[PDB]
């Protein structure tokens, strides 16, 4: 048991240690990559969930995003005043406000795809799982 | 293979995206353990090369970290003044800092190693895993250097 204990403990650091530094080379790939369109990662995401959806409540970009209203909110707007997507709130039903593209947030979709595309050369959910556990 | 090449993109934009978050998550039990034992990712560093060679120079961990002296002075004074590894200056001759574990930072090796062990819960998937985290490491890299 010991020495298969003490090599599981090994595994588990290298993998780990390796994830640890992707962390932050992934922070700088997406910084570098997404200067050109002046946009943040978390506002990367937000179009990425509207790309595929479109268009979408702030609600449903929460939930695809698993992010407060507090934390759209200040971005939802920055996105606006960027030109990718606009704002418009219901007056009736659910009274949710949505979030629909631009045609110029439209278009663009292909070039952010190709400006982050080349992070990889030419199981995640269980991961996210117990590692969630162990940090709460 | 128009097509063909924008649904590689998708793919691309999307297992990137999910080897990032589950990147973070690691990233976070590392910052919540490291903060246990009371050290940062710097402080982290310098000790993983104390346990790979020890004693060291203050100039020998720079070469191995890709760091200052001027970066690596105050990191070396905070982990003598919390226990983990003591400053010799050299008064005469080459006039070294001579870097060495104290006996609680020898036996906190062990104490580091298993708080993280604990990051993983299949010898399959984490060869799969450990590959994929592999190559980002070495593409990610190369990106950024352009
Ligand atoms: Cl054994
Ligand atoms: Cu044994
Ligand atoms: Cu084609």
């Amino acid at each position: 048991q010991s020495n298969m204990k003490q090599e599981q403990m090994r595994l588990a650091n290298q993998l780990c240690f390796s994830a640890y530094n992707v962390s932050r080379l992934f922070a700088q790939f997406y910084e570098k990559k997404l200067k050109q369109f002046g946009i943040t990662y978390s506002q990367y995401l937000v179009l990425l969930t509207l790309w595929e959806e479109n268009p979408q409540t702030l609600n449903s970009i929460g939930r695809h995003l698993d992010l407060s209203s507090n934390t759209l909110t200040p971005m939802l707007k920055r996105l606006e005043q960027s030109g990718w997507v606009k704002r418009e709130r219901q007056q009736s039903d659910k009274r949710q406000l949505i979030i629909t593209l631009t045609d110029n947030g439209q278009q663009q979709q292909e070039a952010v795809f190709e400006a982050i595309s080349s992070c990889l050369p030419q199981v995640f959910e269980e991961l996210e799982q117990t590692l969630k556990h162990l940090i709460e």
